[PDB]
C-alpha cells in the first residue's frame, strides 16, 4: 500500500497473509479475506504459481512475533473457472482456498463480512485498502500491516478514457486514482473495507493496478467486485 499508514492490530480482523515456501522459509505474495474459518477468498492471480502455500491469520507484523499469528496450510485451491491468466482485464479474479484445519476466531481473526449479491457502491464511497504490499513503486513489501483511504469511483468514471477505459469492467470496482495513495504488488487478492450503513463489508479483492505504477493519478486501484460473486462463492462453499 502506498501512501497508507500503519493500521491498529484489531482493525482489520479478516485480513490474511497468503504466504509460499521459499526455500527455509516462508514469503508473504498476496492478501486475503477470512471468509469462513476454513475459507480464504483471493485474486486468481495469487495462486497461477505452482508453488506451495500457506495462509496466516491475526498476523500484523510479518518480520516479528505478534503472539496472535495462527498458520495453516492451504488445501484445495478453486479458482474462478473463467479466469484466464492473460487476461486480467476481463475479470473472474477471485479464487477460493479450502484451509487445512479451521482457526480460531478471536479480536485478531473474523470472518470478513461480505456485501450483498448486485450491490454496487455510490461514486466517492468511502472505503480502506489494507496489505502489505510495496510501500512505493518499485519499492519493498511492508512490515506492518497498511491502510490507506481510498474513495471509489464509479464505473461510469473508471471506464472513461482519461481513467482505465474499456480495461475496466463492471464485474470490478475501482478506488483511490488520487497519485498518492494506493495498491501496490503484495496487496492483490487482500480486501478493500467499505463502510456502509455503519458496518465496514469487503466489497473489493484487490486485483491491479497500471503498469506505468501503483500510485498513478486517474489510475485507480482495481479490485474484484465481491457483490458479483456472491451465489458463485456460496456454490463453492456448498460443493466442497
Ligand atoms: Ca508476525
Amino acid at each position: 500500500v502506498v501512501g497508507g499508514t500503519e493500521a491498529q492490530r484489531n482493525s482489520w480482523p479478516s485480513q490474511i497473509s497468503l504466504q509460499y515456501r521459499s526455500g527455509s522459509s516462508w514469503a508473504h505474495t498476496c492478501g486475503g479475506t477470512l471468509i469462513r474459518q476454513n475459507w480464504v477468498m483471493t485474486a486468481a492471480h495469487c495462486v497461477d504459481r505452482e508453488l506451495t502455500f500457506r495462509v496466516v491469520v491475526g498476523e500484523h507484523n510479518l518480520n516479528q512475533n505478534n503472539g496472535t499469528e495462527q498458520y495453516v496450510g492451504v488445501q484445495k485451491i478453486v479458482v474462478h473457472p473463467y479466469w484466464n491468466t492473460d487476461d486480467v482485464a476481463a475479470g473472474y479474479d477471485i479464487a477460493l482456498l479450502r484451509l487445512a484445519q479451521s482457526v480460531t476466531l478471536n479480536s485478531y481473526v473474523q470472518l470478513g463480512v461480505l456485501p450483498r449479491a448486485g450491490t454496487i457502491l455510490a461514486n466517492n464511497s468511502p472505503c480502506y485498502i489494507t496489505g502489505w504490499g510495496l510501500t512505493r513503486t518499485n519499492g519493498q513489501l511492508a512490515q506492518t500491516l497498511q491502510q490507506a483511504y481510498l474513495p471509489t469511483v464509479d464505473y461510469a468514471i473508471c471506464s472513461s478514457s482519461s481513467y482505465w477505459g474499456s480495461t475496466v469492467k463492471n464485474s470490478m470496482v475501482c478506488a483511490g486514482g488520487d497519485g498518492v495513495r494506493s495498491g501496490c504488488q503484495g496487496d492483490s487478492g487482500g480486501p478493500l473495507h467499505c463502510l456502509v450503513n455503519g458496518q465496514y463489508a469487503v466489497h473489493g479483492v484487490t486485483s491491479f493496478v497500471s503498469r506505468l505504477g501503483c500510485n498513478v493519478t486517474r489510475k485507480p486501484t482495481v479490485f474484484t467486485r465481491v457483490s458479483a460473486y456472491i451465489s458463485w462463492i456460496n456454490n463453492v462453499i456448498a460443493s466442497n
